Formats: structure tokens, sequence, C-alpha cells
């Protein structure tokens, strides 16, 4: 598909077992999500941008699907404000951007 | 053209007749760039990033060259970590996301 951004690009991603709402962020180097408690192990990691830094609890192998393309890597999660869908996953769904 | 998102969607930009490097972030609602001086009035704001909010100082109906497209909007100014283009801009000069 094609998604414009007059508006914010929102889509749907399905994670864990389920779905969320999620921004298509070709600024992000990372997925970062809202806090929720996967299971397995982690490793601390702290990730800055506007404002300055947050901490994170950094996943890995984490399969994802967006908009019905699936998408397996890194995913952080903490206190974020929104879930975040960064280029480590964009590349994987074959999201460009065309102007 | 089509940019593929395996590195930073980095492109050179020209505004107030001085060229830089911006992200083009479909993440960010607003346009920031780094401290600057920029011709014309300007007015106090804030806005709020992953890590908290910063003090920016808004620029309207600014000319701006990205990657060869002409667009003329609000360009924040302040302490942000990188030069970020945002959906304001990225509408202006026709930017969509697609996969
Ligand atoms: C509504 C909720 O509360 P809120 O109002 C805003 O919430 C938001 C918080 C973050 C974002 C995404 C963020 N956009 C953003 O900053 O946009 C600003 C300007 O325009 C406005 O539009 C929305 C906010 C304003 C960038 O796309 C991506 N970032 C990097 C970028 C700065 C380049 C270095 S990054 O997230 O920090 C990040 C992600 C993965 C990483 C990493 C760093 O390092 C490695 O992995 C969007 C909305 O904040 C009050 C507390």
């Amino acid at each position: 598909p094609q998604i414009t951004l007059w508006k914010r690009p929102l889509v749907t991603i399905k994670i864990g077992g389920q779905l969320k709402e999620a921004l298509l962020d070709t600024g992000a180097d990372d997925t970062v999500l809202e806090e929720m408690n996967l299971p397995g192990r982690w490793k601390p990691k702290m990730i800055g941008g506007i404002g300055g830094f947050i901490k994170v609890r950094q996943y890995d192998q984490i399969l994802i699907e967006i908009c019905g393309h699936k998408a397996i890597g890194t995913v952080l999660v903490g206190p974020t404000p929104v879930n975040i869908i960064g280029r480590n996953l964009l590349t994987q769904i074959g999201c460009t951007l065309n102007f």
C-alpha cells in the first residue's frame, strides 16, 4: 500500500499475540514499544531523542506483523509515549520513501 | 526518488541560503533543526519527544529546499539531536511511504 503523511502513519501491528497501533517512523533507527511483559531474557539499554534519553529493555529476535507483513528483529520496551516501528523492521517489510 | 531504509534517510537541505543535512522523519509531526540563525520574526514554543520537552524558536513560512524540492512552512529551531524534516514539509514535497 501507499501511506500519505497528512496524518500520523499509524498502522496495526501484531506482537506476542497482541494487536497494537504503531507509528511507521523512518526517523527511528530502532523499534520502541510501549510497556509490555514480553517473556524471555533482555538487556538494558538507553535511547535518546528530543528531550533526552529513556531506559528501555532490549528483546531480540521478536516477531512482529505489520500490515500482514512479517518481520523479526530487536524490539525495545520501555516508557515510550507511542509504539514506534523503526528502520530495523521497516526494511524487512519493503518500506520505502518516495517523492 | 525512491529511498530505502537500510541506512538513515539523510538528505541535503537548503534553508536561509545555507546547506545542511537533515533526516526525513515520518514520525515527526513538525520540522526541527539544530541551533542556527534565521531572519524574520519568531515565537517561543515547546515540543515533546521521546525523552521530554525542549524549548524551540518557531519560524513560520520559511523557504526550505529538500533534495531539490521546494517547501514553504513552519520550521522549529532548538536543541534537537539532529535536523529532522517532519510531516508538515514531507507532505509539501509529495513524500509518501510505500511497501
Ligand atoms: C504524543 C506523546 O507525547 P509527546 O507529545 C510526542 O511523542 C512522540 C515521541 C517520539 C516520536 C518519534 C520521533 N519523533 C519526534 O521527535 O517528533 C517531534 C517533532 O515533531 C513532533 O512530532 C512528534 C513528536 C515531536 C522520531 O521520529 C524518532 N526519534 C529520533 C529522532 C529524534 C532523530 C534522532 S526517537 O523517538 O526519539 C528514537 C526512536 C528509536 C531509536 C532512537 C531514537 O535511538 C535509536 O533507536 C513521535 C511522537 O512528548 C511529550 C513527552
